[PDB]
């Protein structure tokens, strides 16, 4: 779910950043291994902020929606991290909304992939399974990737932890493919970041 703005794109893949008060170092370890993530398999760059306009800044907050996703123009963003929310596969996530992506399950080609269960989702979230209109995303030529940083689980915001929200609607490699992977950036991940920055082969 890529965003298709051309402005939501950090220009040169510089994003400028600020580590905010309140923060463990073992929490700003988090925070470095994440942007290196990034800047190791992709030709994003993290700066320390100093008079950009525009900038993400790491705050201390109850965990929840929403993020900015790619870049704001005229003032900073704030990625959250709370207590509940601070390891490293989130924070990766989060970054991921940085740099320009949605969750993968939005993606205006997605009723292919997967079958959202209405009755399971918690009253007042249905709006974190709605489409991104047509015209927010392009995908740049890249698959449905369930393997995504930015995919939910099957049972993110459910009414029960047995109960499915996102059902995978094929089999690959013989099973129905699991989602929700919080481990590191995956394989379409990294071929699409590389993609929406023009990434020098
Ligand atoms: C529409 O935009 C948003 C943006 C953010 C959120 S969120 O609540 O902050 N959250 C939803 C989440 C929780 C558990 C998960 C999941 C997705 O996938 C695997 O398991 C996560 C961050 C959190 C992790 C744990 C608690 S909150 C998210 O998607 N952040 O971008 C909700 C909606
Ligand atoms: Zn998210
Ligand atoms: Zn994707």
């Amino acid at each position: 779910a890529a965003t298709s703005r051309p402005e939501r794109v950090w220009p040169d893949g510089v994003i400028p950043f600020v580590i905010g008060g309140n923060f463990t170092g073992s929490q700003r370890a988090v925070f470095r291994q994440a942007m290196r993530h990034w800047e190791k398999h992709t030709c994003v760059t993290f700066l320390e902020r100093t008079d950009e306009d525009s900038y993400i800044v790491f705050t201390y907050r109850p965990c929840g929606c929403c993020s900015y996703v790619g870049r704001r123009g005229g003032g900073p963003q704030a990625i959250s991290i709370g207590k509940n929310c601070d390891k490293f596969g989130i924070v990766v996530h989060e970054l991921g909304h940085v740099v320009g992506f949605w969750h993968e399950h939005t993606r205006p080609d997605r009723d292919r992939h997967v079958s959202i269960v209405r009755e399971n989702i918690q009253p007042g979230q249905e709006y974190n399974f709605l489409k991104m209109e047509p015209q927010e995303v392009e995908s740049l030529g890249e698959t449905y990737d369930f393997d995504s940083i930015m995919h939910y689980a099957r049972n993110t915001f459910s009414r029960g932890i047995f109960l499915d929200t996102i059902v995978p609607k094929y089999e690959v490699n013989g099973v129905k493919p699991p989602i929700g992977q919080r481990t590191r950036l995956s394989k379409g991940d990294i071929a699409q970041a590389r993609k929406l920055y023009k990434c020098p082969a």
